[PDB]
């Protein structure tokens, strides 16, 4: 179970992998029975293949970017939350999405749950 400092490291690492579009590396941060709610409110996806499929759908095009927009806030029970911005490209038009992601990590340092908070109000062109 990661310490607060290890949570900050793991979650900053997540953002880096997203930014460079390494699907394989991201999927491996997840526990075998992880769940992903993205956007939070939608039904959760479960299992490594479905999570893999999710990240391929979003990052497969290659041009997607991401960076932290403030520090990671970490707990002493293996959890953390971070604000970030995702730059992506629907029709050639640059757009940005503001997101906050909440993660719970398991006893092996792997992501057990991820919840990503955003909606259309957080999208800009």
């Amino acid at each position: 179970l990661p310490t607060a400092q290890e949570v900050q490291g793991l979650m900053a690492r997540y953002i880096e992998l997203v930014d460079v579009g390494d699907i394989e590396a991201i999927v491996q941060m997840y526990a075998d029975d992880a769940t992903v709610e993205d956007p939070f409110g939608q039904p959760p996806i479960h299992g490594r293949e479905q999570i893999a499929a999710f990240y391929r759908q979003g990052l497969g095009g290659g041009k997607v970017r991401a960076c932290l927009t403030g520090p990671v806030r970490a707990s002493h029970n293996g959890c953390g939350a971070m604000p970030f911005r995702v730059e992506m490209v629907w029709n050639g038009q640059p757009c940005a999405l503001d997101v906050i992601s909440v993660m719970r990590f398991d006893e092996h340092g792997r992501i057990q749950t991820m919840q990503a908070y955003w909606s259309e109000v957080n999208l800009s062109v």
